């Protein structure tokens, strides 16, 4: 069996070309998925680009898909062909401390590896996982936005103590992750600022996703101080991000793993209680919640456009693009 | 240099009488407040009722009011005549270990003495309150009156439940002034509600415009099970219901009106299920003026049945026993 | 091919049934819709009880909806499969007389005909409508459905009262479908807005948020008359309370929901004050395109109560008569 | 008795000189008001410029203000000393066909005159009107004096211009003391406002805060086009705003100022050219009751005594100037 498949044998979006792979068969506690829809995020540009090593090479990227199930390996229970899956992009041990209290993401065993960076990933018709990664859902276009995008704004918003009253801003509202850290800043009860320098372009959709406010930048200097602040884009809006807090507000970055270094106010830190807290992928437990949240209607998908596999370097390059407003998708 | 009042000399709810009383007047850290609307709760019915010991005799009830301030006494800065304010109603010392942990409910000097019940309340044209005690509002103050019991035991409730947004929360009594404020904080909180009522068939679209994403009859709720939180202010009433449908991990959080009740506690149950079982009184005096806003911002919503004269706190206190429909109970002197 | 509906055979609520019955499929010029939200009204109700003759029988109703275009029919263009439309309920030829003049709900060729009283309405998956009346929308569906009877009614009372930046408007009814969207549209057009609801402290929050500047009881609008407009959308309910408040030139607006309303009009007061009573009856099909555009704008509010599922119509429709109900009943198919 | 008044023997600024006038007594119908407020506008400037002939002369002008009775005239009843009152500024006769149809501004016997260029006016302590003329007010009289002018000849232009909520109405010269209320009474009828501005970074926010959907310069207002209503307080709209912004059915309303017309566009698109001045009696009960409701705003740049009022009536035309200027006698 022969499939169809992204793939680069050295980093570059230059050298991301469409081939003809050798199907994977899943092993033990693995499942074969038919990818029906794959994001297009960050992460997916970097990998590809080279800023961060991929395994194996020549590598088919793509950390975060949904499709359904094509066969389970043996031994595997519970799922099984035909069912319709969302899939938790961290390979996570089950046994070790971090796994034991809920933090798979950090797993000690497997380094925290990502699917669709150390193993081959979903852009192409056909990707094997683990069994104990796939969920099964009812939602598989709007299921592809929470790998990534989705989980790690709940885990965001989850690690900065949101309380309803509190003042919350979102940088960077506008991108993948920004979009349902939105979301989730008004589920957990925050007055939501949103920030975007397009924020006439985008203060509806923005609004739409709970937003109580649209800012530019200049104008958030002018709402603070603010509780939390709620940023994906890592080092990019550092200074904006860190000033803007009250006492005791929480700064959660996370980040598409491109260098990022940053001078701290040690001074400012300590005299105003400020925490600045680390975030990075979700839970295990915590992406089930999200897949129910989507299911129930709670939280919105917001799509800008789906490609095919044949345009997947047109599709990595949108990410880049003023006029993109929600998420890009692939479909095989 | 006189005002009308609601006052009884002995308990009973056919001892509640019109009288003029002499109208108070606010000392240092005071403030003399011309009440507009004061709420009709349990609370204020088993202090009539002599259910809950009351001072001084006779006693002027009315425990949840609103009102604008007339006069400032000695020492009093941050509000002046004209303010329209909403009054926490726990006296509270500021300087204990409860008052500097934030639960100034549990004042251990005042022990946590409710405004109306040992002080003359709202039920009269005016009432002396501590000035930190008023928190200055722009909300109508019909909505306002609304708070202090109503909405803030309601946010304390959902607050000692550490609700997660997906989780399943329970609202038992969630028609009652407590009970419809703890659905939309249970909702605020990201919680999935499910208001229980044995008046699904009559109250179901109200509730769910107050935000329970389903209404449930006791047995339905039994086949909804597990929750993950269940409300309950009506203390005993609902207590195995309650307590027979949560989960692994479950928090039944009570409060009450003082009205003494004993419960059969399965401790075994309690242990192998992980449950907690969460007492509520009150509301911290920092999460009143958060319910403020809350208010003001429209983020919560006032549930408002009737208004009745002073003179007619007879009939306000017979509608809350048996309501022609849902809502919130006034008193306006 | 087969599609859940709710229909009745023979009038009555109780007869009302829920049923599978073909898809209809759209003849030339038609258009099939998925129905996502249809309407809770005065006029649903007195279809299926009887008061209003329907076609055919057994029927479906529900004369305002929205949802998703799922088929054209030959010769439809501009509507496209997914498009999200809310419809006109009005049939009309676009030839005679009242068309030409933009009066399309007094159209002399289909007798101004409802679509879900002479047709099948929208009280299940999919309706057949022409494809002239579905109007495209980017507002949310939910909000959309209250705008075919509800704000187009509303909208088209306050357009044949001329009113003038300061008159004194009364809006009788004010909660009711079309009641809450008057009081919109008559501050809108410059109006100093007075609802008037006998149940006072529970709505003027609501009614305060759809633009009223005051909310009085009955009794308080005899005091504060006289009043240069009355909108009034309660048939012949409110007649004998309102129509004396009207000044000198005052217009009374009268709308209903085709039960009968016959009332005692003292002619000497209506030429010793130039009273006019001015009918209205749907909405023109121009005014319906802007009261769309004005949604999506946000310069007028859907106000919801509650949405049930197609299984709950029977619940839905009595919803409609319940003393807890404020703010619009929808059925979600 | 003596009063403090600003008058001029000859026309121009440089000659309004402070004097010292006997205070007139009020006759037959009228009324003495003893002026607080009253407001600097285009008209007053003009009359002093000497580009409107004056009667009496010497001159004291001032067509806009607000005060308070001090005296009533023989036989004058219904207002009285104490009431604190606005003045509509056109002598109507009551008895014309115009009168008689409402618009007293238009009264064929009077000519449409107007108090302060064919009476003396309100840059003075104290001045005599018809006691028909005024209007009791508990609206602070500040504010009220941005009514007589501003607001009424605004809300005239709105009421002439027909419109319709949804309709799109641009402003031109919005900042001015009319065009801010145009603003106002473009948008409480329901309007979609475009305020245009040369200035509009110094006055965005003054705009939106009258009401204004956007505040667009006169190259970004071809893009909004097309208008159903162009707003024109000045006459001035032919600078800003090419005849093709107005749409079909379009309604330009001027309400002052010769300028080049395509009749070809204007009845091929039925557009109609609209004249208005002043403003109806009866109308001005109405902008005073939406005023003491709150319903419309009163604008202020600056307050100036009398004894300023040659500085007052410059700063008219100071490119810092963002709303109303008024004199307190
Ligand atoms: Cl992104
Ligand atoms: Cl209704
Ligand atoms: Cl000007
Ligand atoms: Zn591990
Ligand atoms: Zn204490
Ligand atoms: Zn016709
Ligand atoms: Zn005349």
């Amino acid at each position: 069996h022969e499939m169809r498949a992204a793939a680069f044998s050295t980093p570059g979006l230059e050298n991301l070309k469409l081939v003809e792979a050798e199907t994977p068969r899943p092993g033990p506690g693995e499942v074969l998925i038919r990818v029906k829809y794959a994001g297009v995020n960050p992460l997916d540009y970097n990998v590809v680009a080279g800023a961060v090593k991929a395994s194996p090479m020549p590598h088919i990227p793509g950390s975060e898909f949904a499709g359904v199930v094509e066969e389970a390996g043996p031994g595997v229970t519970g799922v099984s062909r035909g069912d319709p899956v969302v899939v938790y992009n961290r390979l996570y041990c089950g046994h070790c401390r971090q796994c034991l209290t809920g933090w798979t993401q950090m797993c000690e065993v497997t380094g925290g590896g990502i699917i669709g960076i150390v193993t081959q990933g979903g852009y192409a018709e056909y990707a094997v996982v683990p069994a104990k990664n796939a969920v099964a859902t009812r939602a598989l276009k709007e299921a592809a936005t929470l790998p990534i995008g989705a989980l790690t704004a709940w885990n965001m918003a989850y690690r900065a103590s949101i309380s309803p009253g509190e003042k919350v801003a979102v940088v960077g509202a506008t991108g993948n992750v920004g979009i349902y850290a939105v979301q989730f800043a008004k589920l957990l009860g925050g007055e939501v600022y949103a920030i975007s320098r397009r924020k006439a372009k985008v203060e509806s959709i923005l609004k739409s996703a709970g937003a109580d406010a649209v800012l530019t930048p200049d104008e958030a200097k002018s709402a603070a101080p603010f509780d939390v602040v709620l940023d994906p884009t890592g080092s990019a809006s550092w200074d904006l991000s860190f000033g803007v807090l009250g006492r005791g507000g929480r700064y959660v970055t996370a980040g598409a793993l491109t260098g990022a270094e940053v001078r701290l106010d040690l001074r400012r830190l300590y005299g105003m209680q400020i925490l600045v807290i680390g975030a990075t992928g979700g839970r295990r437990a915590d992406f089930n919640t999200v897949v129910r949240l989507l299911e129930a209607g709670r939280i919105k998908a917001f799509l800008h456009n789906v490609y095919p596999l044949a345009d997947v370097r047109k599709a990595l390059e949108e990410l880049r693009s003023p006029e993109r407003v929600g998420k890009v998708l692939i479909a095989p």
